[PDB]
């Protein structure tokens, strides 16, 4: 978990296309 | 879990178009 | 879950279209 | 589940078109 | 957890496509 | 954990494709 989560269910070679990612703080002090 | 929530079922190699993504404390303290 | 819920169902490979995605504060302290 | 519900049922390759798509505070404390 | 959350599953040789990757202060003082 | 998170799941010779990776500051002082 964090930032964006990416959820993808498939039986076959697939792919994340992530383009332009900028975490700013993705997690903050407590979490 | 965390910031945007892609969500896709499919028994194919699909993939996830992410353009722009921007985290911004995406988690707080607590959580 | 968080943020937008991207829930798509279909048996092929599809694909997320997020433009302009920004995450501000998606989880608070508690959750 | 978490800000926008996109909810489609789909026997093909659909896509989600998220634009100037901003999550603030999706998810309070208690949840 | 981290960043970007890239959950692929998939039973076959897949890859993450990250491109223009930018972690800044992906993880705060407290986490 | 730390800066992007690429959680993929396969029983192949999968590969992660990561390309103009720059961490800044993936982890703060106390963490």
């Amino acid at each position: 978990y964090g930032g964006f989560m990416t959820s993808e269910k498939s039986q076959t070679p697939l792919v994340t296309l992530f383009k332009n990612a900028i975490i700013k703080n993705a997690y903050k002090k407590g979490e």
